[PDB]
C-alpha cells in the first residue's frame, strides 16, 4: 500500500519507518553439488564450466576441488603411488583434504552468502558419497550428484594431453611419463568404482548421469528449480571445436554524436567495418557460421554487408536507457543529474528511469547464452552493454567489472575453448570510428568541514 | 546496407527493389514426434500439453491421434476384443489408420507450413516404429521418440477413471465395465511391446523415456534446438493436483485517466479490491501458495494487501508501449493514427515504437510459464496485455485471439488442471471499477469510386 522505489534497481519495496529501536533478523536452503567419476572425465571442466554459469545468472557459486587442498598439504606430486588404495597414509590425507573442503563447504554455505557448493573430487565409492550426504543431511543442505561417465579412450586419451600433462602435478614429467603415470592412477580407482544406481541403489538420490560426452542422459528426481536449471545447462554444452566471435555493430550516426540508444544507421566508417568484417569472416575459412544481430538497424547493415544468411535476436538489442534514450552523456548530467550520480556509483545494478540495468540485459541473455553452448561457429554483431555481458561470460568477469569491459568498436573478439575455458583474441579491422568506452569515475555531512 | 523498417512488426528488412518481373521461390526440416507406450500412460496427454506449449511460443504443431482415425472408419466401439492381437481384421483397419495420418503428417510438414507432427498411438513394437522411422526419411523429416513407462497400477488405474470411462468409445458403459475392459485392452498389447532400447537397439534413434510420471529420465541424443526446448518442456511438467490464479493489479489511477502503461499506484477501488482479495484467497485455503507479482507498483501494492510473502518478476510486466507509454488511447489516435490503424489491424504483431508487441510478450513469459508448470498453487498478480499471453497459453487459444481475450479487473480466474487441460473459474470480487477492455474495430484506390 505504502512503498517507496529504491533508487538505484528502481524496485518498489515497502517503506519501513523502522521503530525507535530498528530490528533487522537476516541474513531457500543451499545446495552441494557432488562431482562423480574416474579421473580425466572432464568433472573438473564441468565443475568449472557449470560454476562460470551459474555466478553469472546471479547464483553465488563455488568450486571445492579437493585436487588443490592435498596439493596445499604434499607440496609436490611425484606418482601415481600417492594414490594407491594400499597406501594408507595417503587415503588418509586425501580423507583429511576431502573434510576440509566440506569445512570450507559448509561455511560457504551457511556463513558466506554462497548457494551452491561444487564438491569437485572422484567420490567414487557408496561409502564416500554416503559420508557426503550425511554432511548434506546434518546441515540442512540439499544434495545434488553429477556422474560423468565415459569409457572412449580415445577420449580419456585427449582429456589427459589437453589438461594432465600440463597440469602442476607433472611440472617435472614430460608428455610420455604424465600420460603414463595417468593412467595408471586411473586405474587405482578401478577396482572400487561403484557408479551411481538411479534404478537401485540410489533410487533416491536427485542426480543427472552424464554419458558419452554429453551424448546420453540419466535424470533422477529434480527437487528445485536450481537443480531443473543445472540439468538443462550441462544437457546443451559439448566440447565439439569451435569458435565464437563477437563485434558491435559497425560505426553508427548515434556513435558520432555521443548519443545512447536509439535506432540509427551506419556512418560512412561503420560501412567500411561492416565490409572488412566480410573479409575477415571470409579469411577465416569456417566451414560454416551462423551469424546473429540484434533487432536494431546498425547489427543488421552490418550482417548484410557479409552475404551470409543471418537470425535476428530482440535479446540481443542494446540495453534500453529509458527516458534517456537519444541522449548524449552530457545532457543526462544536466537533465538528471541524480540518475546520472546514482548510475556512476552502481553501474551493473542501476537501472534507467522506464529502461534496463546490466542486470536486466543478463536475465534477457540467458536464452543468447544457452543457444551459443549449443551451436558451433557462430559471429555475434551486437552492442556495447550487451558484448560486455556476453564477454563477462565467457571470461568469468564479475558483475562489478562487468560495466567497465573494453569493447572498442570496429574490433572482433575471437574465443577459442581451451582447457577449461576460453581464450580470448582480439582482431582490429583497421577502420577508424569514436571511443565510446568511459571508465569509473560528504565533507558538509560531518561537523567542521 | 539500404533496409526498411516493416510497418507492423518494426523489424528492419532489405529493401528489394523487385525487377520488372520479380521472383519468390518459398515457403529447418520438420519433425515427426512419435509417441511410445502402452495404453493409458499419459501419451495423449503428453501429445496436447506439448503442442499447446510449442503453438503458444510459435511452434506451429499438430496432433495426429490415430484412436481418431480409427472412430472414424469404424464408429462404434464395442469391446477390447478390436485390439486383440489375433484379430486380423482389426489389425489391418489400424494400420491403415496409422498410415492415414502419416499421410496427414506429410500433408502437414510439407505443405501446409507444420513443423511439428505429434505422432499420438501406441508405436509400442520396433516393426512399427521401424516403419515411421522408414517414413521420416524418406521424406526428409527428422523423427522424435516419446516413451512413457509406468508400471504403478495405482497410476494407470487413476488414468484410466480419469480420461477413459468418460472416452467416447465407453459412452455405453457404466464406470465398472469401461474399467475392466481398458484394462483387458491394456493387456492384448503386453506381450508384444519392446520398449526403446538407447543403450543398444535403439542407440541411434533420438528419444526421451519418460519414467515413473517424470520422476526419472532416459534421454538419447537430442539433435537440434527444438527437440532441446521439448525434453526441457517434458522434464518439468508433472502431474500433482494444485491451482492456478490469475488476475489484474487492482484498479489504477491510469485505469481511471483511459492512460496506458505507467507506473501509477492503486486507487481507492483497487484498494478495496486488494482487501477483498485477500479475503479471497484466505477463504480458498490453500496449504501453500505462492504468489507472484510484476515489479510494477500497482501489482506490488495489491500482494502487499495479501500479507503474504511474494516474489516480484520483471517478466510479468505489463507491455511496453514505447513512446505512447503514458497515453490515452484518444491521444494515440490523434498523434500516431497510422499507429494506432496498424495496431488495430494486426494486433497480435505490431510493435509500438521503441515498444513491444504480444508476440515479444510471449517470448518475454516462456520463463513464466516453464517456472509455473514446476510450481504447485500459484497467484500471479499482473497485468492485461500479459494475463491475456498466461491465459491464452493456458487455454489453448490462437494468436489472432489472444489480444483479445477478456481479462476484467477486480476479476480472479481459478485454473485447476482436469483431463487433457485446464478448467477456468471466474469469479469477480465484487468491487467497481473501469472496463479497459477494447474489442476489434479503399474506395477511392479503384476507378470509379
Ligand atoms: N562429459 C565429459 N566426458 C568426458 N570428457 C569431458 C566431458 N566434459 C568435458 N570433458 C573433457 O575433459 C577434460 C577436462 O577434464 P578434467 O575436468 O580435468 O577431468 P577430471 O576432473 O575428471 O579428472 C577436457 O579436455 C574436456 O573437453
Ligand atoms: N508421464 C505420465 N505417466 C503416467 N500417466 C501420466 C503421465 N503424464 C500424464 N499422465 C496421466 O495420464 C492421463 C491421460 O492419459 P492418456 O493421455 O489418455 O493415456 P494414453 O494416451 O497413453 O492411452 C491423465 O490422467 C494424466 O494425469
Ligand atoms: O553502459 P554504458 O557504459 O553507459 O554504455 C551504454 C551505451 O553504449 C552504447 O551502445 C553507445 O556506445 C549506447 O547505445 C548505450 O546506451
Ligand atoms: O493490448 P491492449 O488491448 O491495447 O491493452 C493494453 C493496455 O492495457 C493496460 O494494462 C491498461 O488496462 C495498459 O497498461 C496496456 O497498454
Amino acid at each position: 500500500l505504502e512503498l517507496t522505489q529504491s533508487r538505484v534497481q528502481k524496485i518498489w519495496v515497502p517503506v519501513d519507518h523502522r521503530p525507535s529501536l530498528p530490528r533487522s533478523c537476516g541474513p531457500n536452503s543451499p545446495t552441494v553439488i557432488v562431482m562423480v567419476g574416474l579421473p580425466a572425465r572432464g568433472k573438473t571442466y564441468i565443475s568449472k564450466k557449470l560454476t562460470r554459469y551459474l555466478n553469472w545468472i546471479g547464483v553465488p557459486t563455488k568450486v571445492f576441488n579437493v585436487g588443490e587442498y592435498r596439493r596445499e598439504a604434499v607440496k609436490q606430486y611425484s606418482s601415481y603411488n600417492f594414490f594407491r588404495p594400499d597406501n594408507e597414509e595417503a587415503m588418509k590425507v586425501r580423507k583429511q583434504c576431502a573434510l576440509a573442503a566440506l569445512r570450507d563447504v559448509k561455511s560457504y554455505l551457511a556463513k558466506e552468502g554462497g548457494q551452491i557448493a561444487v564438491f569437485d573430487a572422484t567420490n567414487t565409492t557408496r561409502e564416500r558419497r554416503h559420508m557426503i550426504l550425511h554432511f548434506a543431511k546434518e546441515n540442512d543442505f540439499k544434495a545434488f550428484f553429477i556422474e560423468s561417465v565415459c569409457d572412449d579412450p580415445t577420449v580419456v586419451a585427449s582429456n589427459i594431453m589437453e589438461v594432465k600433462i600440463s597440469s602442476p602435478d607433472y611440472k617435472d614429467c614430460n608428455s610420455a611419463e604424465a600420460m603414463d603415470d595417468f593412467m595408471k592412477r586411473i586405474s587405482c580407482y578401478e577396482a572400487s568404482y561403484q557408479p551411481l544406481d538411479p534404478d537401485k541403489c540410489d533410487r533416491d538420490l536427485s542426480l543427472i548421469k552424464v554419458i558419452d560426452v554429453g551424448r546420453r542422459f540419466l535424470v533422477n528426481r529434480v527437487q528445485d528449480h536450481i537443480q531443473s536449471r543445472i540439468v538443462y545447462y550441462l544437457m546443451n554444452i559439448h566440447v565439439q571445436p569451435r569458435t565464437i566471435y563477437l563485434c558491435r555493430h559497425g560505426e553508427n550516426e548515434h556513435n558520432l554524436q555521443g548519443r545512447i540508444g536509439g535506432d540509427s544507421g551506419l556512418s560512412s566508417r561503420g560501412k567500411k567495418f561492416a565490409s572488412a568484417l566480410s573479409k575477415f569472416v571470409e579469411e577465416q575459412n569456417l566451414k560454416d557460421l551462423r551469424v546473429w544481430t540484434s533487432q536494431l538497424k546498425s547489427t543488421i547493415q552490418t550482417a548484410e554487408a557479409l552475404r551470409l544468411p543471418y537470425e535476428q535476436w530482440k535479446a540481443l538489442n542494446e540495453i534500453d536507457a529509458g527516458v534517456c534514450e537519444e541522449l548524449t552523456y552530457e545532457e543526462i548530467r544536466d537533465t538528471y543529474p541524480e540518475e546520472y550520480a546514482l548510475r556512476e556509483q552502481d553501474k551493473y545494478y542501476y537501472r534507467y528511469p522506464t529502461g534496463e540495468s546490466y542486470q536486466d540485459l543478463v536475465q534477457r541473455l540467458e536464452p543468447v547464452i544457452m543457444e551459443l553452448e549449443r551451436q558451433e561457429n557462430v559471429l555475434v554483431i551486437c552492442h556495447q552493454a550487451v558484448l560486455r555481458c556476453l564477454l563477462a561470460y565467457f571470461l568469468d568477469k564479475s558483475a562489478e567489472e562487468m560495466p567497465y569491459l573494453k569493447c572498442p568498436l570496429h574490433t572482433v573478439l575471437k574465443l577459442t575453448p581451451v582447457a577449461y575455458g576460453c581464450r580470448v583474441e582480439s582482431i582490429y579491422l583497421n577502420v577508424e570510428s569514436v571511443c565510446t568506452h568511459r571508465e569509473r569515475s560528504n565533507p558538509l555531512m560531518r561537523r567542521n568541514s
